[PDB]
């Protein structure tokens, strides 16, 4: 709504123009020459303008919401890059507050000192002034924000008036100021000052580090507003014009003041000499006064001895002092307002669990910024505070540049910048340049910040995959999931690599959570697991019914650490819903390949037409070549049994179960029955086969299964199966037919006589399980197959019941006959 | 075929004991004290033992077939980490060859200088001898490959005997050597030597950096060999015993030579202090053979000045000379045979395509040449104190990489990555990686910065830029798990906002006959949404699975070749409607489920059997019941002419959303969106301003908007007549025919166009015809025309009539789209 001139340009100029303009720029152009100071300014401008290009490319995506720098970085790029940059930038602003207020306090200290007033000491006076100013600025930061927009332009015009006052006063040389080194545009002085004169321990990159804060603040200005009209258009123009204007002004002032004042001089109005020109080495040869003592012994005034040379050279000192005040305070306030906001946004997004508290809306953010600022203000020296802010802001800018380059390098799903002059290789160059300069200024601090950065990046990317942590950009999650699924579909598995992709169908999802938990146990990071539910009734209400049920069951599953996808369906009967889930559900390679059906607990009482369709589900699944699993219900062991191996799924499942922590204590015992003569050969061959795939200790072989079982179990079988026996032998054929055609689902007696052997052997198998595997936590066998049409459903399920009569947890697993 | 001792212990120990045991360790205990030199040794041992634990953890996994170091790291861990580590380690070994050869040259030139023979200079003589010896080592690397294993134990026993000779000689002081500063185990010497004395500008980490390559060589002993039986058990025990033995010998030798020789001496037996005692302050107060004069000026003998103290204190010097030759040559040969193999294996794996020349066989024709040139270039720097730091740098880089790779793979368990080795703790490995990194920055911060810049560049290039690199390993499990994780993340959070992406199910109904429909459907679902194709299988089930799998394979490879991002979803059913219902109701994994339907226009509905048309109308009705958006497409133009859309009602913004998505694509950018509404003539201005607001809020540009109120006008006679002949074949003729026969015919063919329906909906037909005429007149130039799909309640309308309306609206027109959202915002 603001526009761009009042929304970015003004904000960026007031954030950029800070302490260094009117305090250390003279000192910097004194230490180094005009040439290397201009090179310093150009280096800073190059770093800031490359970062400006990267930011403009960031801000031209369609994600234009919220209104905060961290918001743009997080929503356009990954959450982890967003979090890292947000935290580091928040800290950088928290310390920049201290820098600006310390500069202001130093100015007030000197201003009082030149007068009669004074306090206990310079350093302690700086501490007191900085603390009180920080208190006042924070107090303003939460109340007077309704006036900052009005006062913004006033501050900028006052700052510009101060710059104009300095430049105008430059052109008016006076004899009063001449002792202090202010001569005025003399080619001898320009020649003297053009060369480096690093006097104290400082070097090139020390002055570069002390100056860089003169160019930091491009993001802090406008991007954090994000409430502009057409943010896709305000930011790229505003930032890239603010940078140009500020750099031009900096270079102009540097060259001018370097060409206007001599390196060091004293305030002695005497010392004027015209007597001799013996040496006249100094650039003050016109007079030369007696600055030889100044260069040989300590002297107060000069270019380097005192930093407020701009105050003296100016025509009017109150105006330039007001300029310094405004330049420091505006940027201090901007930083102290932009740090807690990022802290609060980070807390709300809850990227870092330690920072999960927002103080009920953001006392935590203000308290952190205040404590960091006050802690650093206790250092009352500015040439030692400037480098650490330089390091933190180079860290932020390097991270932004590399993040943009990386999001472009990997064709990220939601990275279409739509900007001109944004080549990603330039961004990579900016990143490496920032890192190298960070290291050259101070290698160990750069190392420390970068290990912190890498730790944060890895921690966020990997150690937090669970809930997405309040990410409003669930659209980016959708895009990433779509890309992942597309990539998986593209990858064609010539070898199927059969993984457990279950389709668990039970009816009421919450009736038997035990089956779901057991399925969870062997479906951890190995394959898919889709629930199922067929909903009967009119479609009009059913639409709302599944609309609610999908949500309710999916988050009920999620809260149980369940990787469950709910797949509700509407059908005229259970079999139709089974078919719908069976043939359609599953995208690309995530196609379910196993059907896990919950066993009927009380089929005795329920009408057995339902039994018929529940059993026909087995044939329907088999006809499509689905592995069939049926379930019925650490301290003990496990038992695995089978009569055949078709794909090894029956053997593979317990291996998957044991690998988990809960079942780690449990152990698998092999339980089979083979030829009595070939017990040793079969045992050795199967032990070798298992070893080829899985440790084992014992292999029980029960080759006696062929003979008839005990009388009691057989009897119980007949008193189980009698009610639906055809009675074809007992009744008359034609008389029986009147029941057969209208009741064709009766237990086929002819099958009973034909399948006596199957009944006997399966009953004996159940018995042997009873004696042997009673103590096992869970038992596993191969699910018997009854051919369609040849065998009635009722007989098959009677066989199943006899197989699973009064036993601990029991599973029946048959593979799909595919390797 | 080797076992613990001869397979790992011998190789690791004879690789570890290299050049600095007998050349620089005396000088190291000189520069530092006993305490600080022992601290240096312990720090190097800590770094190397943490790396040994991590290497053991890598080597204890099941991947045991190939038998190679780089093979091992690459197969157990990611291909990107494998490639980075392989390249860095190959370079490190190539430089280590130069180091060991330089040590050999220095020792031999010193020996010759002991005699009359002397080339131009020590430095130049080292240069020449390094050249000849490295070429000889290159020759014997390939020529003498068969019998090296026999000389293995010969060299090891010679080295052991050399150490024994040194330690025995330590216990027999001789008068003739005492001038050279060699006493025997004197307490004052020990007390003097416990404190640091850094003569040159070198500091603690300078001597540490020089010393470190005395502790490196653990990997190349056994991991590179590979072909040793039971490696999973041999490698850990063998390497972690070699480290212990060698470190114990290093501490013993350091403390023994630091407590037995004075820092600086002179080979003159004159001016003993026992005659005249001034202060006796020096630690050599016992004799003080005029060593006080050696403080002012350096001396040719002593513990600091002489780099062959181990050859002086020892008993029989030639044995120690032979020991030095043996250790240096053995380590040099091990490095020179390990490097080319890594280069060749890496190039064969094709991780970095630029290195193509080296892939040539069977032996690498160019890899040996590359390592020979690197070694020959580096040995030209005669000084060894200036070669050691860079080998230290590269080996520290490799060890940090191994430790961090193992830690990361432990943090990201997605691959198999089962260690099975106790003492695997990933926190210890991380600590080792950090220690290596910071210690390597403490030495040549800029060299280490360059090394990490290059390492990160290699890693990023291999992992993200490369579409896929699985030539050796084909786990393909990370993709599955990441896709599953993203799917659950998407399906987990409940968002009240609809988030109405366009999710389209397209049922072409043909095997591959209709590609451009797929292309157009993909244009507006390329990154915004999801696209699922359709295919229904007619026939018996028993042959269905194989045929449909083959069809899926061919169409998927075609889509990959067609650069299509879509999913093939086959289904088996009796008829098309059944398959369509199967796909609509039970397709979609979580939130990635279709919410709109795309159907191909029936070109030959007139000629085709009416049963198909009735089924197709039933398919529309089924889609409507489920509340999905319906898009009917019929027709290749990309940028020739503008795009026109003529919607009369808004249903969730789909009518306006689809054209925007189409325009956003690069190949449609050359066209312009133009709306064409037919509304009240009196309220043209209101309609225009409202639609301008609508487009602005939905972010669409409009060339010009015109409102027409002529829809209500009766259509011209010729169009009505033409529609009459179009509908005549299916006319019911209920009024014209008798009631009884008409009802019988209706019972036989209930889909016949009811005359009552035509009479009732005559207004609908007339408005449709007028709309068709207006579209033909106005939007003829535009390549593609989009408008609302006509719809009526089922039963009250005939399938023939509905299809006739659709045909009329899409008669002799450019690309035509009829869109109707699911009535949801
Ligand atoms: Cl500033
Ligand atoms: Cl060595
Ligand atoms: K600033
Ligand atoms: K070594």
């Amino acid at each position: 709504k603001f526009g761009w001139i009042k929304g970015v340009l003004v904000r960026c100029m007031l954030n950029i123009w800070g302490v260094m303009l009117f305090i250390r720029l003279s000192w910097i152009v004194g230490q180094a020459g005009i040439g290397l100071s201009v090179l310093v300014i150009m280096m800073a401008t190059v770093v800031t303008t490359i970062t400006g290009l990267s930011t403009s490319a960031i801000a031209t995506n369609g994600f234009v919401r919220g209104g905060g720098a961290y918001y743009l970085i997080s929503r356009s790029l990954g959450p982890e890059f967003g979090g890292a940059i947000g935290l580091i930038f928040a800290f950088a602003n928290a310390v920049a507050v201290a820098m600006y207020v310390v500069g202001f306090a130093e100015t007030v200290v000197e201003l009082l000192k030149e007068h009669s007033i004074l306090m206990i000491d310079e350093i302690n006076d700086i501490r007191i002034i900085g603390a009180i100013t920080v208190v006042i600025l924070l107090g303003i930061s939460v109340a007077g924000m309704e006036w900052e927009a009005k006062a913004q332009i006033v501050l900028l015009v006052i700052l510009l008036l101060a710059i104009g006052d300095f430049v105008i006063g430059t052109f008016i040389p006076l004899e009063s100021k001449k002792p202090k080194g202010f001569f005025g545009y003399k080619s001898e002085i320009f020649n003297e000052n053009f060369g480096p004169d690093f006097r104290e321990e400082e070097t090139f990159f020390s002055v570069f580090a002390i100056f860089f804060p003169a160019a930091t603040g491009i993001l802090a200005g406008a991007n954090i507003s994000g409430d502009l009209a057409d943010p896709q258009s305000a930011i790229p123009k505003g930032t890239l014009l603010a940078i140009l204007i500020t750099t031009l002004v900096y270079v102009g002032i540097a060259v001018s003041v370097g060409s206007c004042v001599v390196r060091d001089a004293t305030g002695n109005v005497n010392d004027t000499i015209v007597t001799e020109l013996t040496n006249c080495t100094s650039a003050a040869c016109k007079l030369n006064f007696d600055f030889s003592s100044c260069e040989s012994s300590p002297c107060s005034y000069g270019l380097m001895n005192n930093f407020q040379v701009m105050s003296m050279v100016s025509g009017f000192t109150p105006l330039i002092s007001a300029g310094i005040f405004s330049a420091t305070l505006s940027s201090a306030l901007a930083s102290l307002v932009s740090a807690p906001k990022i802290f609060q946004a980070l807390c709300k997004d809850n990227i870092y669990p330690a920072f999960q508290m927002f103080a009920k809306g953001p006392l935590r953010g203000y308290i952190l910024t205040f404590l960091i600022a006050l802690g650093f203000i206790l250092i009352a020296e500015l040439n030692v505070i400037a480098p650490i802010i330089s390091n933190f802001f180079l860290a932020s800018y390097a991270l932004i540049n590399f993040s943009v380059f990386h999001a472009s390098l990997a064709k990220s799903p939601g990275w279409r910048p739509a900007f001109k002059y944004y080549n990603m290789w330039i961004s990579l160059l900016g990143a490496i340049l920032c890192c190298i300069v960070m290291f050259v200024i101070n290698w160990w601090a750069a190392l420390l910040t970068y290990v912190i950065v890498l730790g944060l990046y890895i921690y966020v990317t990997y150690k937090k995959p669970d809930v997405n942590w309040g990410s409003s950009t669930q659209a980016l999650t959708y895009l990433n999931a779509l890309q992942h699924s597309i990539r998986l579909s593209g990858v064609e598995d010539h070898v199927k690599n059969f993984r457990p992709q279950c389709l668990v169908m039970t009816g009421a999802p919450n009736s038997r959570p035990a089956l779901l938990h057991l399925v969870h146990d062997f479906t951890k990071n190995v394959g898919l697991m889709i629930c199922g539910h067929v909903h009967m009734g009119p479609r009009r209400q059913a639409m709302k019914e599944m609309s609610i049920d999908q949500a309710k069951y999916q988050r009920w599953l999620i809260k149980n650490k369940m990787k469950a996808f709910y797949a509700p369906v509407h059908a005229d009967d259970l079999r139709e819903g089974a078919q719908y889930l069976m043939q359609a559900a599953g995208l690309g390679r995530m196609k379910p390949n196993t059907l896990v059906l919950g066993f009927k607990k009380d089929w005795l009482q329920a009408d057995m037409r339902d039994v018929d369709m529940y059993i026909n589900l087995f044939h329907d699944a088999f006809d499509i070549q689905y592995g069939v699993v049926v379930i019925r219900l650490g301290k003990n062991t496990i038992d695995v049994w089978w009569l055949f191996d078709d794909g090894g799924l029956t053997l593979l499942i317990p291996y998957l179960l044991t690998t988990k922590k809960k079942w780690k204590d449990c152990k698998i015992r092999v339980f089979i029955g083979g030829k009595i003569n070939r017990i040793d050969h079969d045992r050795r061959a199967m032990a070798t086969l298992l070893s080829k795939f899985i440790d084992f200790s014992d292999i029980m072989v029960l080759g006696d299964i062929n003979t008839k079982p005990k009388k009691e179990n057989i009897i119980a079988f007949e008193e189980i199966i009698e009610p639906y026996r055809l009675h074809e032998d007992d009744k008359e054929q034609d008389i029986a037919d009147k029941m057969k055609e209208d009741e064709p689902w009766r237990i086929t007696d002819n099958e009973l006589e034909l399948y006596k052997t199957k009944t006997y052997r399966q009953i004996r198998l159940n018995e042997l399980l009873k004696e042997h595997s009673s103590t096992a936590n869970i038992i596993v066998m191969s699910l018997p197959v009854a051919r369609k049409g040849a065998v009635s459903s009722a007989l098959y399920m009677a066989w199943l019941e006899a197989l699973s009569k009064d036993l601990p947890p029991i599973l029946l697993v048959r593979g799909n006959h595919q390797s």
